[PDB]
């Protein structure tokens, strides 16, 4: 049996490795949204919501994993502070999570309707709820659902520990049928799934939308084309009626000329063929093509432009909200396993040690996804080197 000091100072380290990285790439992401007022909006606003708790993870959760590590002796409510804080940083970073998923919801949504909804006052009491929120679910056992009552007598006088004190181990004090139940499955799993199924909505309306601008455009070309080769003119009046319910259909300043010019048009034409005149109505539908090939046709490549712009930061968001799951679900299946199967043997501490440090790595790569990802998050970021480096 090789010291457990030994085996321990590569888990200090690294902890504090992840925790310097922690406190730093994140509070630069406070410092650019402060800053930049192009970065202040209901959508950033959650961000730094989560990443103040990404900082209070690596400035006081974290050197809490470190002192638990020992099995210090304590007080027993004492010790559930130090070993369920840490739920309550995972709380609200759920809540911040489930927060961006709505916020882009109703953009793609309800774009109209959008400015009133949120508002840069409405979106900060939303938070201070989540926060609060956040503490009742992750302290929790603090409140009697606790292993207090039965305390390891062979272990609190194993580690000298004086009367009414105990050895401060999370297994020990915080039940099992906690941490899988309430936290995980009611509080972090139920959370989870409803991410995924914002998102599923979100992208597929964002497709419903681009199919309707290129069924509406071709309904709109392909209809016109059909009166260039006519036969009477009751034949027209379907294909330019047929382009007035797209013509409105699609515009659902510089467009507010371009359609109501070609629309105006328009009905300059089924009432030249509601008189009969074939030919002449024909000649005046030669003066749409100039109007839909240059005065409209840009709208619908920036209104594709536009949409395109919106679902690339619901990717960005997914991808977060994708990695928060991936490094906190090898530590709750452990949990279900020591709870579900009591006949298997538990897994051992090397196990334990790469859950918990997966677990932390949550709060270093969110800095990182802003920048790859975000354009203005970069150029901000940037400026903050050039203006402190030197
Ligand atoms: C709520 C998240 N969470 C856990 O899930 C959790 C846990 N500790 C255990 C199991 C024991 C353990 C783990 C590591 C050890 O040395 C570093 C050790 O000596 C014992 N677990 C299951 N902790 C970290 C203290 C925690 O905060
Ligand atoms: C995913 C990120 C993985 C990080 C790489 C692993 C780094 C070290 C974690 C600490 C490992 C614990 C070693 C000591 C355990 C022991 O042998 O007693
Ligand atoms: C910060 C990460 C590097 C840690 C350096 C001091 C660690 C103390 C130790 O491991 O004994
Ligand atoms: C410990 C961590 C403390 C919080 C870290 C986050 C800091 C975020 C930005 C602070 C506000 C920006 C500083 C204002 C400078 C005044 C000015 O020049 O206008
Ligand atoms: C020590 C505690 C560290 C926690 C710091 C919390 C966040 C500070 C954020 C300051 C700037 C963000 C608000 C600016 C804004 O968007 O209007
Ligand atoms: C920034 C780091 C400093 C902030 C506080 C960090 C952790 C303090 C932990 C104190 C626990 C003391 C245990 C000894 C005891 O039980 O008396
Ligand atoms: C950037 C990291 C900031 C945190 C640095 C502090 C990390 C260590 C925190 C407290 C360790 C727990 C205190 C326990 C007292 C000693 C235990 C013992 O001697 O048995
Ligand atoms: C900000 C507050 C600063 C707190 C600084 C670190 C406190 C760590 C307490 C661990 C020391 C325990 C005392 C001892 O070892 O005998
Ligand atoms: C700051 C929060 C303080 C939380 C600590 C309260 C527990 C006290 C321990 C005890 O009285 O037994
Ligand atoms: C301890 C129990 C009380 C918990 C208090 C929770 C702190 C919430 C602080 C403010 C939330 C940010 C408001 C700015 C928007
Ligand atoms: C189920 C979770 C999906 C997580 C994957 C999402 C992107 C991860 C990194 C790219
Ligand atoms: C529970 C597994 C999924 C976790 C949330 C995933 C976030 C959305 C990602 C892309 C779809
Ligand atoms: C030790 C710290 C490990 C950091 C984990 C990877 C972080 C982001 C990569 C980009
Ligand atoms: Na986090």
């Amino acid at each position: 049996g090789a010291p457990p000091i030994m085996g321990s100072s590569v888990y200090i380290t690294v902890e504090l490795a992840i925790a310097v990285l922690a406190i730093l790439g994140n509070v630069l992401v406070c410092w650019a949204v402060w800053l930049n007022s192009n970065l202040q909006n209901v959508t950033n606003y959650f961000v730094v919501s989560l990443a103040a708790a990404d900082i209070l993870v690596g400035v006081l959760a974290i050197p809490f994993a470190i002192t638990i590590s020992t099995g210090f002796c304590a007080a027993c409510h004492g010790c559930l502070f130090i070993a369920c804080f840490v739920l309550v940083l995972a709380q609200s970073s759920i809540f911040s999570l489930l927060a961006i998923a709505i916020d882009r919801y109703i953009a793609i949504a309800i774009p109209l309707r959008y400015n009133g909804l949120v508002t840069g006052t409405r979106a900060a009491g939303i938070i201070a709820i989540c926060w609060v929120l956040s503490f009742a679910i992750g302290l929790t056992p603090m409140l009697g659902w606790n292993n207090c009552g039965q305390p390891k007598e062979g272990k609190a006088h194993s580690q000298g520990c004086g009367e009414g004190q105990v050895a401060c181990l999370f297994e020990d004090v915080v039940p099992m049928n906690y941490m899988v139940y309430f936290n995980f499955f009611a509080c972090v799993l139920v959370p989870l799934l409803l991410m995924l199924g914002v998102y599923l909505r979100i992208f597929a309306a964002a497709r419903r939308q681009l199919a309707d601008l290129e069924d509406n455009w071709e309904t709109l070309n392909d209809n016109l084309k059909v009166i260039e080769k006519a036969d009477n003119a009751a034949q027209v009046k379907d294909a330019l009626t047929k382009m007035r319910a797209a013509a409105l259909d699609a515009q659902k300043k510089d467009f507010r000329h371009g359609f109501d010019i070609l629309v105006g048009q328009i009905d300059d034409a089924l009432k030249l063929a509601n008189e009969g005149k074939v030919k002449e109505a024909q000649a005046a539908a030669e003066q749409l093509k100039t109007t839909r090939n240059a005065y409209i046709q840009k709208y619908l490549e920036r209104a594709r432009s536009t949409l395109q712009k919106e679902v690339h930061a619901a990717k960005s968001a997914a991808i977060i909200a994708g990695l928060f799951a991936l490094c906190w679900l090898p530590l709750h299946i452990i949990n279900c396993f020591t709870f579900f199967c009591p006949d298997c043997s538990h897994a051992p501490l090397w196990l334990m040690y790469l859950a918990i440090v997966l677990s932390h790595t949550n709060s270093v790569v969110n800095p990182f996804i802003y920048a790859y990802r975000i354009r203005e998050f970069r150029q901000t970021f940037r400026k903050i080197i050039r203006s402190h480096v030197l």
